[PDB]
């Protein structure tokens, strides 16, 4: 599936693997003033 | 799967190996004034 | 399923392997003034 | 220094703020067969 | 310094703000045979 | 310094802010047969 070899010195965000998702039905709200 | 290999110094945030999702209904709150 | 071998130093936040799922309805609260 | 609203429904990992350094010597081992 | 607002819905990983850095002097194993 | 506003239905690694760094001397190992 989802394989990662990582060398890193510094990071802020270091991910190996990662998954995201929806099935259905997904709302996300948005920015309002 | 998600297989991860990783090797680091500094990080703020280290992750192998990870999931989220969601099935049937989500609705996530947006930003308002 | 999901691994991790992973060697690190320093993390602010340091995860191996995770899952988070919503099975059926979720709501999440927004933002708000 | 390091501000967030996060809204979210699912995650595998969900941080906010995070930070990791290293001061000095750091050695981080790695992988060999 | 950092700031985030994040609306998400589903995410394998999610962070908001993240710092990661090595002062001095850092070494980071890679991968061998 | 670093600002973001995401909204994001389905992501693999979503991050708002982040920063990496290394001061000094930084030294990350590669891939070696």
């Amino acid at each position: 599936g989802l394989m990662a070899q990582m060398a890193t010195t510094a990071a802020g965000v270091a991910v190996g693997s990662a998954v995201g998702h929806t099935l259905g039905h997904a709302i996300t709200g948005g920015f309002s003033g």
